[PDB]
């Protein structure tokens, strides 16, 4: 399902209990059109792959993770693998989000 | 100088009144680097081109602006001439800032 991240430090704890898991971040603003169109996409995504887990952070309540992950344009999809960044892109693409799992899982 | 937009009347007024004055529009985020990098230019391209407008609009106080003008990258750069946009990119990059003034002017 998705995790919903409140704090830096919940960001990286996250990051940490995920183990050996792919965590895919998506980046949203509330103000963002195509960050809403994707969202039930997102977490559709989250019930059909349960071996990999779903953050979302809003870069308006992270602003600190929003500037220190380098974030740009909304939404943004980061991927990690035991805490590493190994792979990232922006916009509202469904099909390339779901692409970019099965090749990084 | 560099107007800050704080409603959407007030964008909706300066369009108006810029009459037949290019209007550059800045929108950034607090939190996003690039923005905080490229304000000091765009700053001085106000004070170097007395004939064009240029407007500041925070996509956090103005989140009603920012979706209606369909943003989704910081900082967005949206031209307008007698309330039509007739330009747009996205990027901190000074040079494409200038040389796109001097296209529309």
């Amino acid at each position: 399902m998705v995790k919903q991240i409140e704090s830096k430090t919940a960001f990286q704890e996250a990051l940490d209990a995920a183990g050996d898991k792919l965590v895919v971040v998506d980046f949203s603003a509330t103000w963002c059109g195509p960050c809403k169109m994707i969202k039930p996409f997102f977490h559709s995504l989250s019930e059909k792959y349960s071996n990999v887990i779903f953050l979302e952070v809003d870069v308006d309540d992270c602003q600190d993770v929003a500037s220190e992950c380098e974030v740009k344009c909304m939404p943004t999809f980061q991927f990690f693998k035991k805490g590493q960044k190994v792979g990232e892109f922006s916009g509202a693409n469904k099909e390339k989000l779901e692409a970019t799992i099965n090749e990084l899982v």
